[PDB]
């Protein structure tokens, strides 16, 4: 009761937000944000400790991360380690945590009815944790699993490298993840007891004065106040001074430096970094966001436009980057063409030229006003968040903003400060520049190796003559400030719900040219709409060449429209356009206001598109590398790719695609585009703040624009063919084996093909997947330690389904095969032995997952789109299937497992894909497995088997 | 020596390549005989040709000679049983047939070589003691009426009788030869005429041995055949009947300079030009009509056709002499018409007269005659061995026109050049002697006459003297020039020695990403010929209706542009076919191997460097549209078979989709399509004949090099070489697809009982059941129940799958045909239960012999090899393997198979029916009990049918 230091004033929110908020500070120093939502399906809480990796002891790298994993392992009130995860498993909840350089954030979600139970378990870890020594080894192996995952990832390698080139005395040079070496091998050699140092670090840094708690639930602000006071007033205050790092990790000796790095994928990137002071205090004016907007701009007269026109880069990322408290960065990152890689000095000269233009022309208030106005719209009409991510995020921002500004934080801009823009800009100079070039052209040309990832690199001082040239940069007439953004929305009217509005999408047009699904939004009432279009053409996937031409076409289309579309994206109007195995997919999402102008520009450009030869050659080269770079993808990704090729009627391989790519000449592409658009079928979904008439008007405008400019005619119904799944023989087992040449981990996908999708077959598979879900993770991952990726669940494709297992392990594929099979028998027992109460808990847990209500329009549109892309159109599926699921018995599941999934099942349809590790050679009792039929040639495999029928669509 | 033999002919001129032995003789009763000894023959044959036909019919019964044809072979005093000859032949792998023309009635049969005497004895009995079973009178009248009812709906038969109806009505040429229900029943009954008594009067008046000719072919020696024929045909009664002669031409002055406007059934635009001529038969050693037909009907540069095509009036032309009867003949010039041609008939005829007058001005050419003589000399020498049945029937006719020694050289050898005779014939080709007939639907409603026998709507007009004058006065036209020396005439007839590494079946001698080459050097016929087959694969030939139309148009324009050059090769026995398929293009080059690489090079170069002429493109595009619409006028059984292929194949474009897409085929789109089609290909070839391994490899490389060079051809990926699958029918399912034929008033049906994928066992289970039911299906459904004119049964094979099919065309509704077929399968189930092991082994043996039956010419062997290649099974030794398995089969194996797959209540029944309704139709009697049939699932949309079903795998290859 007197355990509250203060209660904040009104928590500034959007008028559209019905959730009720209350900010307060407990006597111990804990900053609190309470969120009352009587409608919420799930309740949630989050605690963020303002201590992270940058505070790790130098002798124990990754200790903050280690403590994150250890803290939630038993308490005095709840001594069992399983208690927290078990309680959330039993009440449709989840939990997760993350460690950054200055924060350790713990969070969970649970069924709205069980907030007190869940929060009670959570709070105890912050009162009397036990840090159980039984799980010490397994948590160390978990931390090591995470680091080993990131070792071959080019982004994590670059992330650590930057840290290695700065001041080695600075906490910024620290390795924050940790691994087996830093948490076991080195402490043991050095005579460090990990447990006493863990306990030590905890005692010194885990103080309430550095903690922020966020609670979201059905309960009122008052009941939420009472609960948070009850469970968090006991958090010990040690009055810890919040760590600051005001010295920049890049001093004079770390500047005017050039780095030459070797990547894993065939990627070519340039990274330009300027050390800057911490700009967080100026958040109400945000001069870094201001400069980020201009330097990063993609509209006409932009730095990017000229860099692209010069044929040097394709993409650009610019602006402020976080460091820690006391130090930040201003970055200008570009990818490089083959010509760009030879014109790095020229690229950086253009970057400095652009910076100089902003200096000569000075700050612009109209630009800042535009940013302010866009941010206000974006905040006002922000989509509703899933509570788990909402609490976690707020727990962090509580440490940086007054209680009342916690929601507006990342949005509201106020005073224009030209003084600060001038200040930040004055730091963007050649004397302060850091350059990093990433390219395979440096293989065998480097002398240094980064210890944690093995990254190969060289370091050079940039010559004074180069710095002088960049300092002396002329003024370029190609660079001009962006003009006023005509995509800024103004019409925010929510259209009244029509008399004839429907709960699900309805077919409001069914012609030879198009099938139109429409639903006026009756849930979110934000001034937005989602416009999904599926274009069908037999010429988009007829052969590898055409598949490449479909891809090149849309990539060049997007490239040409970019300068125009960028203003729309800044204004909350975005689109996606990609080729499919059937034609093209187009999606326009955001504010409905200017939506038809963007859409009409896109349909027009599709049909009157004139290709720039220089861009075509550059996009073709980037696509060749992209096809090659798949070799550097994870072995499980490879295993899942090989199974889609094997099981789909028609599927062109990356090898066939890259082989036909050389035959894509410009005259062939120019000929392809009219041929592709000559005959189409359009299937659309228009969902949102729109009427039935407006929907018809949109569809009609897309047809009319194509008919006018491309002379489009409808396709024949007989031409609208969908690919079938390969029908496996009863009691058959096939294996397809390949090698991953990059990763030293194995990849596997095991598919037990069941049958064609139907209400009954769907829920047999979904309930069996629900039953074995937690156990497969506990047995195969927790107990057996097979690998970081242990996945099980239903697999659905082309109207067909089955059960799959996906594993990425150090162990061989044939071994994982016997382990999965061992588990299948272990579950045969576990189902016969479980109680009816336990069985009914699985049915309830599935029904809850299946009825999870979308929190935003996009999530609902995606669910409707799923029904459309599969041609099933079962919009009421969830309700029907849940109702059917509740009528299932334990016997039904036993009958099904016996007929389809058991080792001795009469209708067993097994197909495995084995992806060997880079260096790889070519417990419960595992059952006797037959000799597999090995697949040498995919064409012959496919030819030798029947093809399933295609699922019959659900009709009104 | 023999008193029954009037005279034995001298040496029968034969080909030096022919191993068969020949003997000509005349019996004392006047019968002219040819005996053919062939110890090699699998089937023996005999034919009798009576020099009496339709032209001799009495006025009271039109079609009597033809009715006699049917009645004569129904019982004899020695073999009273009506169906003896039929059953005997059927029991010994034989067959029989007959035809009645205006001057001949020809009866023929074939049988297993071990049963010539048995078959010949029953055959001879019809010319000694016929009975004409009064019980089979009505069924014969119905058979004659069904035959005419089929002809009524045919454009060529209509024109045939209409030509006869526009001559002198008083001349026997105007007679209706077929007969029908009216002439054989309706009319004689209304007049008290005794059909039988009048039939017998005719037979007793005209059937005389001095007007008869007999050919016997067997494994027996010439001497044994001599004794056999003397024994069986010397007792045939001689009534010394005089040979009917027709010296007066049926076309007299009043039938000349006449114009006819005719309405056809199909949307066809044709022009027929005719001139009466004396009978030229007796000039056969010089053949002036052949010489003139060769020049008038020429298609090489300077030809009449070339100029009619350039003017855009016609696409095709046929020209030459046409048989009439003893005493009269016709000279014809027939062309089809473009839309413009139909408007320029007067000009087309002027051009025809210009070419004629040019021949007159140029005068006969000895060198032209020499080429024809030399070509015919090559043709006779290197002639393919004829099928025995057709061979005897042909000679039986020819025996009436030529001395015994010349019956084989008859229609081949040219001796003396007679420029005077050429001149005599050309003198009759003048505008004052012309007859002109235009056939077009543009005349519908614009006519006033009706030819009553067929119902043909026509109009007759005299040709203005004004028009005749223009034709008579036609200016000289320089576009008409005589053909030049035919450089394609073969000279190298060397049979290359059989290579040391020669194989009995084709061998894969080239296996690349671009091409699969199957090759076999001929080791049986040793004739200087070769067959070159190429299947060019492309996913763009059938990707959609448009591309399918473009592949069609492409190859039609290409055959049209190569035609002038190709025609000389065709005359020199070097022919080619080029067609689009559902997988790409098919090319076959057949004939004398000599100049073969030259023609092949020209076809491939032209394919790769094709320059389309806009005028031709529009004409061919217009012809194709009509060809697509003309499918509506095809018979209902043809429609039923087409609909089933649409339904059962993974991908298939309908005639309506093809014609909907045709208007989009522009000249720029077709020009873009060709390099696209040829850009990526796979070539699968079969080269079989008088060629070596080196020569075969050189041919394929030349084809590849030509495509690579001019079309920049690259290979297709093995994953792109996808074949279409058959639809997999559900166990115990019955599906029905129904449509209507808007032209014919007869139903069409195809019933398909899908079994399973082709395999040694499945194939022979189906082929033995098909063997067992084959004859009974005909005798029951066609002969006894009179279901229809068309009754067919046998295995169906498509996309590696098989089943049992029934194809029937009837006047009765499709659902009634369904019950009769179903009752018949019950009769067949009972029949197999009841049949003796003896009768069962006879079925195994009849099938085994049929399957092991050796090909008699190179093309028949290559076709067998091509069948294995196109199906991608490549099982060239199949017959030996399948016959060996078939022989192990028991009666129980077939009952088990019938019970599981075909029975009405079979657990794995897979029935699909196509019902084609008649034009005007809408939807005990001591007969077999039809079973309880379920309600069929009516297919409304073909796409939904295919989507809702699995697709079978494809058969695994042998190689
Ligand atoms: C944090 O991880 C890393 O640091 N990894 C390494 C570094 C490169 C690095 C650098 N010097 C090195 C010297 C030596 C040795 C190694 C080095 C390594 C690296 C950096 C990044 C950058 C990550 C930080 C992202 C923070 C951020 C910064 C700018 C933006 N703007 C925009 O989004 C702007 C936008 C314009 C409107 C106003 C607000 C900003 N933006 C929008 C999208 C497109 C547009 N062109 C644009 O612009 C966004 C995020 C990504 C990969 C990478 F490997
Ligand atoms: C016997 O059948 C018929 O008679 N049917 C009727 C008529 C139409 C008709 C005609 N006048 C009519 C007046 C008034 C009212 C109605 C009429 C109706 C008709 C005739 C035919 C012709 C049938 C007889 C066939 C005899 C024949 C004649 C010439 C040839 N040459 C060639 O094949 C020549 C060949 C060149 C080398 C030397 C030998 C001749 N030939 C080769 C192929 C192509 C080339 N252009 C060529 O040329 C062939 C057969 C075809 C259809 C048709 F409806
Ligand atoms: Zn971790
Ligand atoms: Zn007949």
């Amino acid at each position: 009761n007197p355990a509250i230091k203060r209660i904040g004033n009104h928590i500034t929110k959007s008028p559209e937000d019905k959730r009720e908020y209350r900010g307060l500070e407990l006597a111990n120093g804990i900053k609190v944000l309470l969120i009352s939502d009587p409608t919420t399906d799930k309740s949630s809480a989050a605690l963020d400790v303002h201590i992270g990796s940058l505070s790790d002891p130098p002798n124990i790298a990754g200790l903050s991360h280690f403590l994150q994993h250890m803290l939630f392992l038993g308490t005095k009130k709840y001594p069992k380690e399983n208690e927290y995860s078990q309680f959330l498993s039993e009440h449709a909840g989840s939990s997760n945590a993350f460690t950054s350089g200055e924060h350790t954030n713990y969070y969970f979600d649970v069924s709205h009815e069980h907030l007190e139970g869940a929060l009670d378990r959570f709070a105890q870890f912050f009162l009397s944790p036990l840090f159980d020594e039984s799980a010490k080894d397994r948590e160390v192996n978990a931390v090591d699993s995470e680091h080993e995952k990131n070792v071959m990832n080019d982004a994590w390698r670059l992330f650590q490298l930057e840290k290695a080139t700065g001041n080695p005395k600075h906490p910024f040079s620290k390795f924050g993840t940790g691994n087996k070496y830093t948490l076991e091998t080195r402490p043991n050699q050095e005579g460090i007891d990990v447990r006493q140092e863990l306990l030590k670090f905890h005692s010194a840094y885990y103080s309430s004065n550095l903690m922020a708690v966020v609670v979201l639930g059905r309960e009122s602000l008052d009941d939420l106040t009472n609960l948070v006071v009850k469970l968090f007033s006991e958090v010990e205050n040690k009055n810890v001074p919040l760590p600051e790092f005001p010295e920049h990790p890049f001093q004079e000796e770390h500047l005017k430096q050039l780095y030459k790095i070797v990547p894993i994928k065939d990627i070519r990137n340039l990274y330009v970094t300027f050390p800057i002071p911490d700009l967080q205090k100026y958040y109400k004016s945000n001069p870094g966001h201001y400069l980020g907007h201009l330097i990063g701009h993609e509209g006409p007269g932009s730095l990017l436009s000229e860099l692209k026109s010069k044929g040097w880069v394709n993409t650009l990322v610019g602006g402020q980057k976080e460091g820690a408290r006391g130090f930040m960065f201003f970055i200008i990152n570009v990818d490089l063409t083959e010509e760009g890689l030879l014109h790095v000095e020229d690229i950086i000269l253009h970057m400095f030229q652009y910076i100089q233009k902003l200096r000569a022309e000075g700050p612009q208030e109209w630009v800042f006003q535009e940013l302010k106005d866009l941010n206000a719209v974006a905040f006002r009409f922000k989509d509703k968040e899933r509570p788990r991510g909402y609490t976690s995020k707020i727990a962090g921002i509580l440490h940086y903003y007054p209680l009342e500004e916690v929601l507006t934080a990342e949005y509201l801009l106020e005073e224009f400060r030209p003084d600060l823009i001038e200040m930040v800009l004055d730091k963007l100079r050649p004397e302060n520049v850091r350059v990093a070039i990433v390219s395979k052209s440096f293989e065998g040309k480097t002398d240094r190796t980064e210890e944690w990832y093995g990254t190969q690199y060289k370091q050079e001082a940039i010559p004074d003559e180069v710095i002088k040239k960049w300092q002396n940069a002329d003024l370029n007439g190609k660079f001009k400030l962006p003009t006023k953004n005509e995509f800024i929305p103004t019409n925010f009217e929510i259209l009244p719900l029509e008399k004839e509005a429907t709960p699900y999408p309805a077919l409001i047009k069914d012609t030879a040219m198009s099938k139109l699904w429409f639903k006026q939004d009756d849930k979110f009432f934000l001034p937005k709409a989602n416009l999904n279009f599926e274009f069908f053409s037999p010429f988009a996937y007829v052969d590898p060449l055409h598949s490449n031409m479909a891809y090149l076409y849309l990539e060049l289309l997007k490239d040409s429209l970019n300068e125009y579309a960028y203003a729309a994206e800044l204004a909350g109007l975005s689109y996606d356009l990609q080729n499919t195995i059937y034609g093209m997919y187009l999606s326009v999402k955001g504010y409905n206001d200017k939506q038809p102008i963007l859409l009409k520009k896109i349909i027009e450009k599709m049909a009157t598109f004139e290709i720039d030869e220089k861009r075509f050659e550059i996009i073709k080269e980037a696509y060749m590398r992209s096809l090659n770079n798949f070799r550097a993808e994870q072995p499980h990704q490879h295993a899942m790719y090989y199974l889609r090729l094997l099981m789909t009627e028609v599927a062109w391989t990356k090898d066939e695609l890259k082989e036909a790519l050389d035959d894509v000449t410009l005259p062939r592409l120019k000929a392809f585009i009219p041929q592709l658009l000559s005959r189409l079928h359009i299937e659309a979904l228009l969902h949102g703040n729109i009427t039935k008439q407006a929907a018809l008007g949109i569809m009609q405008m897309v047809e009319d624009t194509l008919i006018e400019h491309a002379h489009t005619k409808p396709l024949l119904p007989s031409q609208l063919v969908r690919y079938r799944e390969v029908q496996l023989p009863d009691r058959g087992w096939f294996v397809y084996q390949q090698r991953n040449e990059v990763h030293n981990n194995s990849g596997i996908e095991i598919y037990y093909q069941t049958d064609m999708q139907s209400t009954s077959e769907n829920m047999f598979l979904e309930l069996f997947a629900q039953i074995i879900s937690e156990p497969a993770f506990n047995t195969l991952r927790t107990k057996e330690q097979l690998g970081y990726i242990v996945f099980s669940g239903p697999r659905r494709a082309n109207g067909i389904q089955g059960l799959r297992f996906i594993i990425q392990s150090e162990k061989p594929p044939h071994y994982l095969e016997s382990r999965v099979e061992a588990f299948l028998i272990t579950m045969e027992k576990s189902i016969e032995d479980m109680t009816e109460e336990a069985f009914q808990k699985h049915i309830q847990a599935l029904a809850i997952r299946r009825l999870d209500k979308p929190k935003k329009l996009s999530a609902e549109s995606a669910k409707y789109w799923g029904e459309i892309i599969s041609q099933q159109y079962n919009f009421d599926r969830d309700n029907t299937e849940v109702a059917y699921l509740k009528t299932l018995t334990k016997e039904d599941i036993i009958k099904f497992y016996k007929e389809m999934l058991a080792v001795d099942a009469p209708r067993r349809h097994k197909v495995s894909v084995h992806v060997l590790a880079r260096e790889m050679d070519s417990l419960s009792q595992a059952p006797a497995l037959p000799q597999p039929e090995v697949i040498q040639n995919m064409t012959e495999f496919k030819r030798g088997l029947p093809l399933f029928p295609l699922v019959k669509p659900h009709i009104n």
